[PDB]
């Protein structure tokens, strides 16, 4: 055999963001509620209004838009959920707006915009939003001030393939919703057991400030929002 | 779009709620371990002894006292589990009794009485005092007596509709039972797939003093204690 | 009913171990992230393989080897899971060597040898060293430097019947993978439900030096090599 240590030291930012990372922990009391979401809906709709999307919006239609609505609308519902917790003067500061972080991918790395104000965007906004902070966070120009303080979070795992997993907070959240791949599993409708495409989606929430009955419902709130995309519409 | 950050000061109880919520992960070394149970056995006992045991007891016949009595007997099995850490003196405090504490569901919010020496009780017993205590705190006049120092503990999201997720140790205890909401779903029963009504339990032990395999093995205790209820009477 | 409260003093040793436990959480910032593994192809080839492989090596072909082997692939493959972060120096330590530590049943206990080099170790060398391992483990001599310095570890929960869970990291190294009971479930085969055993995986990473990211594609290529063992050779 044959042994060898060759090694590298820390840098400051990365060290800063590990310190950081351990502070998140340190200040929440993180919990995790899992549940299953059926995806038929949004591939049905998008399978077939994404060509005629394309030429209108010169967009691509994900079904990032959607989940993203879906929390909007279920946040709107709850404004705890919305809320962050202030040590530093002992204060539950409640926010009347709504601001989401979203996870991009590059290369170099994955990093965290943000999308100001969702409640008042359609899908079309919200996917140009994205797209071109996307692009333009392809290039390094993305400032301070496009990523400083989200009120709410969705993490991407599903697209390297995982099943299901805990995410954690980002500091100053109550929340973190994480998404995972979507596979075809077997489900039981009405009485028979079928085939449909699946997706695991788990929540984690700062146990002092909500309660676990609020984050559950929350929970299936954005189940029913992203099952079927109507209920939007009826505000229900 | 807007902006508004109105707020609201922390009280005096709450605070401490999360100081206490704080300090139970600062004390105790959580970790989860996950399992599920086929609901087949109790439903149909239930739907069809529920008319003859209301007319008998003047009570509902609800799942919830197979669990409590399954659990009370994993307890007897195996005392560790019931035991608890006491750090302020260095000393592993065994227990020769077993009371368990129950969430119930108010409008105000959620309060876990303790039902005390459940090793003696039957199904019946668990029943009445659950339904006494769930009505006697409905109006707020529940004492501290009535929900100081359980063993063990058992959470309710099931309610809610949730699949599964990891609950928090109630501080003066060593572990801690979550339940979660009955699904259909496909199960392989004699190398053929079949519907069953399932659910996920969710155990969370304190591994300094649990070891995993002794956290699995309970778990698998109360699983064949609910499943096959007559392994009560074999003390099997 | 009754009261008594007998209890037992904390040793010396498994106090250290509790502290000990409590710094590994206080260290590193652990996350759970899990994935399913169909194991058709490896049952398929020890129920074929296992007589004369015993008559070859005198021994029995258990699927331990093969885990073991698809772990030391995946490491070899992203170094970073096989670091370890110092914050005596701020440095983070890379190995060229791999080492894995699998744990080992005894009616006294649970402890946890080491394989040494285990990247130049094919399947019969793997289950040779974890039999004489077992052996000598199943006597009490089994010395520290037998134990000492792993860089990865695997957790054996599934003869105990545990479904899925989270481990805790072993404190010199940066992720731990937890196996599981393999279960007969229902699975979509080509589009049509379908049998098959299958069996839920669990890693737990130190979230300061290994991304997301990083940590899925880690378990998705354990996942690879496992369900079809012809990968190791392709070194794809």
């Amino acid at each position: 055999g044959l042994r060898s240590e060759h090694r590298e030291k820390m840098n400051r930012m990365r060290q800063r963001i590990a310190q950081r990372l351990k502070e998140a922990q340190n200040t929440c009391a993180m919990l995790t509620t899992f549940n299953e979401i059926d995806m038929s809906n949004i591939q049905e709709m998008r399978a077939r209004h994404k060509d005629a999307f394309l030429k209108k919006h010169n967009l691509k239609l994900g079904f990032m838009s959607a989940f993203v609505k879906a929390s909007a609308f279920a946040l709107q519902e709850q404004p705890v959920v919305n809320a962050v917790i202030d040590d530093a003067t002992k204060e539950v500061v409640y926010r009347d707006y709504i601001d989401i972080s979203v996870a991009v991918a590059t290369p170099r790395g994955l990093v965290v915009p943000v999308i100001r104000n969702v409640e008042t965007m359609n899908y079309a906004d919200i996917e140009r939003t994205i797209s071109e902070l996307g692009e333009k966070a392809r290039k390094n120009e993305l400032a301070i001030e496009d990523m400083d303080g989200g009120t709410f979070t969705i993490s991407n795992g599903g697209v390297f393939g995982s099943l299901f997993g805990t995410p954690i907070i980002n500091p100053p959240q109550s929340a973190i919703l994480g998404m995972h791949a979507i596979v075809d599993r077997p489900v039981v409708i009405g009485g028979k057991v079928e085939v449909r495409p699946m997706m695991y989606v788990a929540l984690t929430y700062d146990h002092r400030l909500i309660d676990g009955r609020e984050a559950v419902t929350f929970l299936r709130k954005i189940k029913a929002a992203v099952e079927d995309p109507r209920v939007l519409l009826l505000d229900l």
